[PDB]
């Protein structure tokens, strides 16, 4: 995983670590 050492209340890589799952889950999804 990595990354997203500071998440508790600014998010600033944690859009990276779900930008992983949710663009398989939208490139094969309803979209």
């Amino acid at each position: 995983s990595w990354l997203s050492k500071t998440a508790k209340k600014l998010e600033n890589s944690a859009k990276k670590r779900i930008s992983e799952g949710i663009a398989i889950a939208i490139q094969g999804g309803p979209r």
